[PDB]
């Protein structure tokens, strides 16, 4: 019927005076885009397609062609910048936004993914959707009482397209927009859905990445509990946006990172620590390194749940992306903590693992290192123990590292390293 038409075709049929012709023409024109391996886009829109099926979007009369060019156009803009721009540039954005109150549903769905596309593409697009008005129209679709009535392809479709809304920086999206959006993302971080609570996940984690203004708007609508509670969730595509939700809230102030703390976060750290997936076992660490940055009774809460040993562990043995995040957590914890935390630090066995790292070719983490011993040795300053600390690292290689590190490309490190070879050695 449709199938494998020639673009020539397409374009004699779309040109045609017949209604019917070209709707059989924008049928085989979707069924090509459609296609799986190399979809002919860049022919579509040399044949200057683009506007006729912008047109299409109008005729209110003929619901069929509707759906089928908004599926082509679909099709394209989800394509490269280069090819997002064409249908933006055919002024795809209002008619698109005239779709969402379409009566047949697949038609209004189609209008849904499209924007997301558009939105998704970049920072400049998202703004001129938001511009156009999308908003209103899209949160509306979701005003019934219990979300569990929607379709279910329907509703994913309407948070994914949400979350691109909120998606990308320099600049964030508009506050009046984010403000505007969120008591709805609340209420999705809620739903039973799996899909629906990631691409929530997502959305929360793009709000609050940035500024502390940004991440109290969002804490302020107490999404913390349900961030937590999802942090533990079987589903890896949940618990990977929460765990990022979760770790640039604690880049905050200290009293966005207590909520974190108080909804009982670090419960779920001993699993997120020695988690298989490598990039989850990497967010968790960094996440602890801005939590050891904190206050000192947020350190010893730290403590009190058992966290110090996973960080030794991690330190220990992980990929080398993950152990620099755990070398940052020490130095944090070190620089911030009190002398009975620094003294229960090395009781859990922090020495050896930390020497073990001044081996790596890696110049900054080498500092890093260097900088917490050095707080370490500062502790044991207070407590004249200075010495006993120094046979500990002689006993464990960890001299004859810091004493290699002097030949060194680096003499920010050959400099550190130097002044703690005469101040506490011989
Ligand atoms: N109370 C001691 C906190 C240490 C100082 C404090 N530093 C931090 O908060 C911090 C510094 C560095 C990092 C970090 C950097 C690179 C990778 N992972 C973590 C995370 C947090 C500051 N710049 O004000």
């Amino acid at each position: 019927g449709t199938v494998n038409w020639s673009v020539e075709d397409i374009v004699k049929g779309i040109n045609s005076n017949n209604l019917e012709s070209q709707l059989q023409a924008t049928q085989a024109a979707r069924k090509l885009l459609s296609r799986e391996k190399q979809p002919p886009i860049d022919n579509i829109i040399r044949a200057g397609l683009i506007p006729k099926f912008v047109s299409f979007l109008g005729k209110t009369d003929c619901s069929p062609i509707q759906f089928e060019s908004a599926w082509a156009l679909t099709n394209i803009a989800s394509g490269t910048s280069e090819q997002t721009k064409a249908v933006v540039d055919g002024g795809a954005i209002p008619a698109f936004i005239s779709l969402l109150a379409s009566p047949h549903a697949h038609i209004s769905e189609q209008a849904v993914w499209a924007l997301g596309n558009i939105a998704g593409d970049g920072s400049a697009f998202r703004d001129l959707v938001i511009k156009h008005g999308a908003i209103d129209p899209l949160l509306a679709l979701l005003a019934v009482p219990d979300l569990s009535t929607l379709a279910c392809g329907y509703l994913r479709n309407l948070t994914w397209t949400l979350s691109n809304l909120c998606r990308n920086k320099n600049p964030a999206p508009p506050l009046d927009a984010v403000e505007q959006i969120l008591p709805t993302l609340v209420r999705l971080l809620h739903h039973n859905d799996p899909e629906v609570l990631a691409d929530s996940c997502w959305a929360i984690s793009y709000l609050t990445d940035g500024p502390n203004e940004r991440i109290e708007m969002v804490v302020k609508k107490g999404v913390v509990p349900q961030l937590v509670k999802l942090l533990g969730a079987t589903e890896l595509p949940i618990v990977t946006p929460a765990l990022r939700a979760i770790g640039n809230i604690v880049t905050g102030t200290d009293e966005q990172t207590q909520k974190v703390i108080d909804a009982g976060a670090l419960a779920v750290f001993p699993s997120l620590l020695t988690n298989p997936k490598t990039n989850i076992q990497k967010e968790a660490t960094w996440t602890m390194s801005n939590i050891t940055a904190g206050r000192q009774d947020q350190i010893q809460q730290v403590v009190n749940h058992g966290l110090v040993p996973f960080l030794v562990g991690v330190l220990s043995k992980a990929d080398f992306k993950t152990q620099k995040e755990a070398a940052w957590a020490i130095t944090n914890y070190t620089s911030g903590g009190t002398v009975e935390q620094i003294v229960y630090l090395v009781h859990c066995g922090i020495i050896e693992p930390l020497m073990n790292l001044l081996s790596a070719k890696d110049t900054k983490i080498i500092q890093v290192i260097l900088d917490a011993i050095s707080n370490i040795f500062q502790a044991a300053e207070k407590l004249g123990e200075t010495e006993k600390l120094s046979i500990m690292i002689e006993e464990c290689g960890g001299l004859d590292k810091i004493e290699a590190l002097q030949r060194h490309e680096n003499e920010s490190v050959y400099k550190a390293s130097l002044n703690l070879i005469e101040k506490y050695f011989s």
